[PDB]
């Protein structure tokens, strides 16, 4: 196969994890930072699945094997790594906990799994890089290159022995949840977000948005995926700052490769233009993050703490640009 497999040690150790009780109250908050609890991230995902979907939603042995093999199939890149996957999944947990009955049992188990899996086997390169330099992945996946690969890696991992946590769903539900996951992972291609958000904005603003319309439903799930994927801008400012360092470590490394290939990168991927990052952060908050959390909060009012935190980090960036 293409997917690596966890060891017996790794998935057996997971089964006996118990989350410290203090972290039970903290994990429910949107601003929660998994940062200082690395050893607990797999157990934190197990806990989140059990609160959202119930303690016997998956077979524990299959769930731990799945989680530890997902971990192993994230690479040690600066930003698109195992930490990012658990961070995105936790944001989804918080969204779902606060909007619990708006989503089906199938969607909640799908979206938590999709979030943990959404960057599987990321190489540290953008879709743009892969298609520009004719990476083999881009020959295989013409559009949303990495995201098609991530979903393909999710299916590979499910196909590993004893890994298929969804095999006890009905044949129909099995096929529905894999579709829920496929769309959710594809939706994390930020190139698709801008059109998705303008559509949602117009549906909401005209009163036509209807969560029981499946096409509207897919779009709302997609915006949730974006909101989760971007959620470093919803943490406390020192956490947001530290995560920015990882993001730009990965960007700059891409820009270093572009330079080697004789093609100057955009300033935000050029480490000799670090001075421009604060202004680029302001533009990203204004053009992307703020509209995303604003439209999400209009559709799902309980998600407002994300927008509040995002505005707060916008102001910090504005202070950087000033003093
Ligand atoms: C490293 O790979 C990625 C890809 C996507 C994300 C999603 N994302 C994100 O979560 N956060 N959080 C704070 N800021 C960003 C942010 C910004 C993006 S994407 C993005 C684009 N952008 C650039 O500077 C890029 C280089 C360029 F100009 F193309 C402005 C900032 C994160 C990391
Ligand atoms: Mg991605
Ligand atoms: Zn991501």
């Amino acid at each position: 196969s293409m997917a690596s497999i966890c060891t017996s040690e790794e998935w057996q150790g997971l089964m006996q994890f118990t989350l410290p009780v203090r972290l039970c109250k903290e994990i429910e908050l949107f601003h929660f930072d998994i940062g200082p609890f690395e050893n607990m991230w797999p157990g934190i995902f197990v806990y989140m699945v059990h609160r959202s979907c119930g303690t016997s939603c998956f077979e524990l042995e299959k769930l731990c094997r799945f989680i530890m093999s997902v971990k192993k199939n994230y690479r040690r890149v600066p930003y698109h790594n195992w930490k990012h996957a658990v961070t995105v999944a936790h944001c989804m947990y918080a969204i779902l906990q606060n909007n619990h009955t708006l989503f089906t049992d199938l969607e909640r188990k799908g979206l938590l799994i999709a979030c943990l899996c959404h960057d599987l086997d990321h190489r540290g390169f953008s879709n743009s890089y892969l298609q520009k330099f004719d990476h083999p992945l881009a020959a295989l996946y013409s559009t949303s290159t990495m995201e098609q690969h991530h979903f393909s890696q999710t299916v590979s991992i499910l196909q590993l022995e004893g890994h298929n946590i969804f095999s006890t769903l009905s044949s129909s539900e099995y096929e529905q949840v894999l579709e829920i996951i496929r769309k959710a992972i594809i939706a994390t291609d930020l190139a698709l977000y801008f059109g998705n958000r303008k559509q949602l904005e117009e549906m909401y603003q005209t009163g036509s948005l209807n969560l029981n319309n499946q096409s509207h439903r897919d779009r709302v799930i997609g915006l949730m995926m974006t909101a989760c994927d971007l959620c470093s801008v919803t943490k406390l400012w020192p956490v947001t700052k530290l995560t920015a360092n990882d993001i730009y470590a990965e960007f700059w490394a891409e820009g270093d490769e572009m330079k080697k290939l004789g093609i100057q990168p955009i300033p935000m991927m050029d480490r000799d233009k670090k001075d421009e990052v604060p202004q680029g952060q302001l533009g990203f908050y204004n053009a992307v993050a703020i509209p995303c959390y604003t439209t999400l909060t209009q559709i799902l009012p309980p998600t407002e703490p994300l927008l509040k935190a995002c505005r707060d980090n916008l102001s910090q960036w504005e202070k950087v640009i000033r003093g």
